[PDB]
């Protein structure tokens, strides 16, 4: 069995068939497992990044709400996303360009070789042959200081500078108007202090801030997401006609109002 | 560590200090563990019933949506609920009577001694001293008795999910009335959730489904609601809701109660 242990001794466990890879990269320990019932598991420093049977429960709620809330998202930035799932979801939409900035090249290599949820996308980006998606190997924090003009910015990073006020100010400045930033923001129940502090810093910067939660398979459930808006976007509304064209199994745009489920004590603290 | 394993090799795990209790009753194996960070854990046949630090994440969404959806819930039945959490939540509301029917008396005894989420309620009920709450020992299916505004099934996972049972429940409900049951893991007991929804659709005037992040269970957890007469379960009494002390269920955001993965919603329709 593989177990990820969280604060206070809560654990997410998977029966495993085999450990099939391990490498200490320049930034983290990368490990891949074949699980019994959830396909392959990618772990970074012993934390679950995804399971191949269930990962859409993360990548769909991370990407599509923000993409559908924006009136016409054409230029998108993804920070992290070494496994390729996030950029794959972004490309369901008719964007002009998606830039991905990932610090750890070895996560990309391990994912394209052993995980393969990206369906050839990572290889195309590494070879510079993709018509819309471009890859930069680097620090998203530095990148956003020096690069700008995005309709949507998606932080698909590991657990927590990407949650600092300094970073959010650079993000806001780099966003178009209208613009939307979204980040995974940790376990609702177990990383609660980290969620609240991130929300606090975002509220200083953005014109609107929203929170939501979703049942992500492989993570301590449910997982939190935070949204920062530049300009006039009502994140409680989505483009239903664009939504109908998407291939979705987890996020339910026709029931978009339900996205905002959150335990009461956390709702109160954030407000 | 304690682990409860679910279908497809998914596991909910708690680091534990010690196992402090184990007894085979006439019905099941009752165990109590001391966890490192979630208080005490009560298990029946290796399945988590509750952890004391977090159990309100189950008992609140089980009880309060149905109690607030009903226009005037005065008489309530709870099937199961040996730990006392469910009846405690029902008593937040101004009910006349709440009857609790639990088959296994040993769960009540272990809960009142070792778990203590009930704040003296179980003791009061055992001695017939509580003015509103009455305890009876027996099978909920067998339990004859009718005239309830709200019936809550706080029992084990998918006899209590059969069409035959649901007809007796429907006949036992007032008009207006409302039934609610916990309905298993959304992701891992999905076929069982769908088949319970199907049986309820054959009997009740309207069936609703929702989910909630319950601490200690494979999350999220499903709940099913059957309605007799004129109750719109998408609406709740906001003014009564503001007087409850709640940490988890958020009645002012009642519309979000109905979160459910898209593929599961589509299958249910």
């Amino acid at each position: 069995a593989f177990i990820e242990w969280y604060p206070r001794g809560y654990g997410v466990a998977f029966k495993i068939k085999k450990k099939i890879y391990e490498k200490l990269s320049k930034y983290q320990k990368i490990e891949v497992y074949e699980t019994e019932g959830f396909g392959r598991l990618l772990a970074l420093d012993g934390t679950v990044q995804l399971v191949t049977l269930g990962e859409r429960s993360y990548h769909e709620p991370l990407v599509h709400p923000a993409m559908l809330a924006h009136p016409k998202p054409k230029r998108v930035l993804v920070i992290g996303g070494g496994d390729g799932g996030t950029v794959r979801e972004v490309l369901q939409h008719d964007v002009d360009e998606v830039i991905m900035v990932e610090i750890d090249e070895d996560v990309i290599m391990v994912s394209k070789d052993l995980i393969k949820i990206d369906n050839g996308l990572l290889e195309a980006m590494l070879n510079g042959k993709h018509e819309k998606a471009k890859l930069t190997i680097g620090d998203g924090f530095e990148f956003i200081k020096n690069n700008r003009g995005f309709d949507v910015i998606i932080a698909d990073s590991t657990d927590p500078v990407l949650f600092s006020e300094e970073f959010y100010r650079y993000v806001y400045d780099a966003l178009n108007n209208p613009g939307i930033y979204v980040t995974q923001a940790g376990s609702v129940y177990l990383f609660t202090d980290e969620l609240i502090s991130a929300y606090k810093e975002m509220k200083k910067v953005f014109d609107r801030v929203y929170y939501y939660s979703f049942p992500v398979i492989g993570y301590a459930s449910p997982w939190a997401f935070l949204v920062g808006v530049k300009g006039d976007i009502d994140f409680t509304k989505i483009d239903r006609e664009r939504a109908k064209k998407l291939q979705l199994e987890y996020y339910d745009p026709l029931m978009h109002e339900t996205l905002f489920q959150m335990p009461k004590y956390i709702r109160e603290t954030l407000q």
